[PDB]
């Protein structure tokens, strides 16, 4: 077992192997930029807040570790290392996650059309992989998109309101992966105009703003809504038509406009998928079918289990010990 050293940073206690030096806060568990003396690389170390404060925390802790250990793709945060100072399950109460250090995030940056292309391309490439594993991000937003100096991008926190799919603004329990495509659409639009596409003040205001652009629900989509209250609410609002994106985003690359219309489609069943988007002409310059990999199967069966805190903890502990660094 490696040698750990203790230190305090912003009222938070950090106990990490000596291979990690020069820890310095970068954001919020908590994250510290650091230097890995074994690899010689700059990394980001995240310390989970209270990994086992409750069954929910315990399971959440397990879920994140499982997800990170599975993600092995250039455009997705991956695990360089995971560790705990604990020498045994008995005293196991802290979890640290390590990944390559990424300079900033999209929320920080803001772009020209060429930059948007490369950035959105990467998001979609990462999303294809994630979605092929039957995983849905559910909370894609600028702050969850890490980018380094090279404009290389990685998706973070698979886990505000502005990038949430409309079906989610409503309470639809059966939304699918396409909710992530909607978020991309909002993000892309933001990168092109420099303004939040739908800055809703609340669930009602948010949905209101969305329908103003994409128009109110047609008959085919209306047929798919089981909730009576959802229908009363929706069908009572002032009917509005889908707007001409060419006019709304006028001046922008016509190809970008085409893609946006395909992403920001109200009916989730009609939204372009990540795989299809990568083939869209907007990404002609970057698209390569032989270099847009899918992920191995991801076992999500644990999600339906109701276990004790100690069982989730022990499950997590086992995942820490079984971890094998990347090549
Ligand atoms: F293992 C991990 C997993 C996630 C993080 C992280 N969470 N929020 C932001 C980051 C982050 C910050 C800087 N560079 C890469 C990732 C850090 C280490
Ligand atoms: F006003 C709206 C906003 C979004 C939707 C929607 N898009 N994809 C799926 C749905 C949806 C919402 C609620 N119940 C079933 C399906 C339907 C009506």
């Amino acid at each position: 077992r490696p040698t750990f050293y203790r230190q305090e940073l912003n009222k938070t206690i950090w106990e990490v192997p000596e291979r990690y030096q020069n820890l310095s806060p970068v954001g919020s568990g908590s994250v510290c930029a650091a230097f890995d003396t074994k690899t010689g690389l700059r990394v980001a170390v995240k310390k989970l807040s209270r990994p086992f404060q409750s069954i929910i925390h315990a399971k959440r802790t397990y879920r994140e570790l499982r997800l990170l250990k599975h993600m092995k793709h250039e455009n997705v945060i991956g695990l360089l290392d995971v560790f705990t100072p604990a020498r045994s399950l008995e005293e196991f109460n802290d979890v640290y996650l390590v990944t390559h250090l990424m300079g900033a995030d999209l929320n920080n940056i803001v772009l020209t059309d060429d930059h948007v292309q490369f950035l959105i391309y990467q998001i979609l490439r990462g999303l294809k992989y994630i979605h092929s594993a039957d995983i849905i991000h559910r909370d894609l937003k600028p702050s969850n998109l890490a980018v380094n100096e090279d404009c290389e991008l990685k998706i973070l926190d698979f886990g505000t309101r502005w990038y949430r799919a409309p079906e989610i603004m409503l309470n639809w329990m059966h939304y699918n992966q396409t909710v992530d495509i909607w978020s991309v659409g909002c993000i892309m639009a933001e990168l092109l105009t420099g303004r939040t596409l739908f800055p809703g003040t609340d669930h009602i205001d948010q949905l209101k703003l969305i329908l103003r652009l994409v128009g109110t629900p047609g008959a085919e989509l209306l047929k798919k809504i089981s909730s009576e209250s959802a229908r009363n609410y929706i069908q009572s609002l002032t009917q509005m038509p889908k707007m001409n994106f060419a006019n709304v985003f006028i001046g922008a690359n016509p190809l970008a406009v085409d893609l946006l219309e395909k992403m920001l489609v109200l009916d989730s069943d009609k939204r372009i998928t990540a795989a299809q988007a990568l083939a869209h002409a907007y990404f002609a310059q970057y698209h390569d079918p032989d270099d847009e990999p899918v992920a191995d199967p991801y076992d999500q069966s644990f999600e339906s289990r109701d276990l004790l805190i100690d069982e989730w903890k022990s499950l997590t502990y086992d995942e820490v010990i079984s971890f094998v660094p990347p090549p």
